[PDB]
Parts: structure tokens; sequence; C-alpha cells
């Protein structure tokens, strides 16, 4: 839950939740 990283449309971006 919370704010994730940069969720791209083309890719999933990176597995990291931003805090």
């Amino acid at each position: 839950s919370g704010q994730k990283g940069k969720q791209q449309t083309e890719s999933k971006g990176s597995f990291s939740i931003q805090y």
C-alpha cells in the first residue's frame, strides 16, 4: 500500500514503494 514508484505504461518501472 501507499505510494509506489514510477509505474510506467510500457514497463512496470521498478519494484519500489516510495516513502
